[PDB]
């Protein structure tokens, strides 16, 4: 390369939203260093003291100029999870409405889990699919991570399933939309691993979008992934993920969702968590349908096609072999124009902040005696849209 | 407003004078990684995971950004306290520069800020120009335009300086010191070693180590002495509240040495010279030299007096008006456009004939976080520069 080339390459890298060394990732680096060094113990070191003093006025200006939590008015707590809460907010200046997921920095470190969010960020930020919930801004402070997404007013599939005996027409529509959306994620080289109705959200038109990309992972050259982590609720997970694989695992979960929609309960439910794991491992004999003519021949066929060992699982050869399945044969929609058709349940909403589909809903780090670098696992999480 | 805050934050990342422009920010990451890559500290998972995460990236960054291996070293054209100056050729552009190196370890065992600043933004034909300023874990680098004509020490050592020449060189020093003063700085250490010659034989000031910013009264309050033992003014020597009058004392010393051949307060020992300075009232004497003109003597004595009566106390113009400078060859306003008394005859773009023939220890591995690279974050001048 030439002199100019090297300069222009470096210059563009400061401007790239996919760059690790963007103007924003670099500002995080400084902001972190200053948080982890402002203690009296460490200030005994002159290098540390002089540095902090030198960058006092500057670090403050930035802390006040950059996007902060006090820039938003909180409207309602629309959810709760492991390491935080999701809330309906209004950006005080623009007056624009968003869903904001908060993640506790102290808790994440304590609970040793402090790297999942990376996958969740990139997916929502750059997916640019009508099937993925859109990330507009990502920011932070010494205590939390913030994800500013577009608000899904229709609620989740858990709420839908709880308010209707789902007819087969609807189950076909919702399964198909899940299939198209999982395929979009796979096409970005990702495996979800724990697909559940809690992750399936409804837009203002009643169409599907996937959310909460916690368990997601990037595939290797062979389209494969390795792990050994703590399973949450085993109910929706593939046997091979519990036994610990490729994207076949996400198709196992689709069969569990299609079962639950039509039967009313999950196929491997048991009292205890360990109970559910046993039923999954012994799927070959545990999977049974009730004696009511209700489920069609093809619905049963597709369920069993997905609820088998990976080696014979519908999907092992690709999306198209799932799409071709007779269960989907219909006179209402084409796969290529489905998200343009009329959704089976269209939400009737009172406002831009209607929260009718959502059910009605502080330990910090100690002072360190030496350098601990608690802010280091979060440098570069920041993101802004233009 | 929302936009206002973006714009404000945006002008800050772009400003070459900003503390948080792309240049400083990249230095901040580069530093953190250097001060953390040790086995002791890597036992901390936060530290290990961070380093592993930013491995591939920090390397790309290091390979792209300006580094010392981008230059071919032609000769060591100097040495000083904290490093060496060398004639280099940028391997890609093939362009020739003088590069001053400063040992990061030795410095620890903050003058460079004033020096960097003056050379980068002076925008005067009297000041040596800074093009790039880069670093690493061991050195600071200052890429300046190469002065092929050498210093005034070399000139004075190869010629019996005639008065015509001494007038020219003094005048150019006067114009250049005034330029620094106009940037609100006291030079504090004016000497022939700091006076360099361009390809045309014209003056430029270099090595701005001792440079300090004047206050509202155009004064400096230093509790300790600063400068060279022979050029140091009585008031800096006993520091301390003083002004730019001190630089004019040194011009006197520089005038006397060019005409007499020796410094005015020279003595056997260094302590001896200090004594003679403090007694400038009786020590200043001229030899039986049927060549030092009446005015040359007058100007020397005008500068070599106590500050209260020193030529310059009222301003540059009273120095300029002095009869010593009365001549029919140049005007003050068109002097650097006149033909220099010694025009260097140079063989190439890398002719180093005016430079005498010339011919490493680092920080130990730390057991805990020391942050030895923190006093240098922001010294880089490459990404965000004034054009
Ligand atoms: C992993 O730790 C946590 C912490 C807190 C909450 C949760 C659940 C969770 O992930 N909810 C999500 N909600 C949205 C969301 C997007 C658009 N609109 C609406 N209404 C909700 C995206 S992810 C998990
Ligand atoms: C601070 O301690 C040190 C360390 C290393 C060298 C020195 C002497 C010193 O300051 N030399 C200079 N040389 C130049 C220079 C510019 C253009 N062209 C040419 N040929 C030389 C500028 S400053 C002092």
């Amino acid at each position: 390369m030439s002199f100019e080339t090297r300069f222009e390459k470096m210059d563009n890298l400061l401007r790239d939203p996919k760059s690790e060394v963007n103007s924003d990732c670099l500002l995080d680096g400084l902001d972190a260093l200053v948080y982890d060094l402002d203690f009296p113990a460490l200030r005994k070191n002159k290098n540390i003291d002089n540095f902090l003093s030198r960058y006092k006025d500057t670090i403050n200006k930035i802390r006040d100029l950059r996007m902060k939590a006090e820039d938003y008015e909180v409207v309602k707590v629309i959810g709760r999870g492991a390491f935080g809460e999701v809330q309906l907010v209004r950006h005080k200046s623009t007056r624009k409405v968003y869903a904001m997921k908060l993640l506790s920095k102290f808790e994440m470190i304590k609970r040793s889990d402090s790297a999942f969010f990376w996958e969740e960020r990139d997916i929502m930020a750059f997916a640019n699919s009508p099937w993925v919930v859109q990330l507009f801004y990502a920011f932070q402070d010494d205590r939390y991570l913030y994800m500013v997404m577009e608000y899904m007013p229709g609620g989740d599939l858990v709420n839908l399933m709880s308010n209707y005996d789902v007819p087969e027409k609807w189950a076909r529509f919702y399964t198909a939309e899940v299939v198209l959306a999982l395929d979009a994620i796979h096409s970005m080289g990702f495996i979800h691993r724990d697909v559940k109705p809690d992750n399936m959200l409804l837009d203002k038109s009643g169409h599907l979008k996937l959310a909460d990309f916690g368990t997601c992972m990037k595939m290797n050259k062979e389209g494969m992934v390795r792990c050994d982590t703590a399973v949450g609720t085993p109910d929706y997970i593939s046997p091979e993920v519990l036994k610990s694989y490729g994207r076949e695992c996400d198709w196992w979960s689709v069969g569990v969702f299609l079962y639950e929609m039509l039967v009313g309960d999950t196929p491997f439910y048991a009292d205890s968590l360990v109970g559910t794991y046993s039923k999954i491992m012994n799927h070959k004999n545990s999977l049974t349908f009730p004696d009511d003519n209700d489920i069609s021949k093809e619905a049963k066929n597709l369920i069993c096609a997905f609820l088998t060992d990976r080696e014979v699982r519908l999907g092992r050869n690709g999306v198209e072999e799932i799409k071709r399945h007779l269960f989907f044969k219909n006179d209402q929609w084409a796969w290529e124009t489905l998200r343009d058709t009329v959704a089976p349940v269209v939400p009737d909403l009172s406002s831009d902040i209607d929260t009718s589909n959502f059910d009605d809903l502080e330990e910090t780090f100690p002072i360190p005696k030496a350098f601990v670098g608690n802010q280091l696992p979060f440098v570069g999480f920041t993101y802004y849209s233009n």
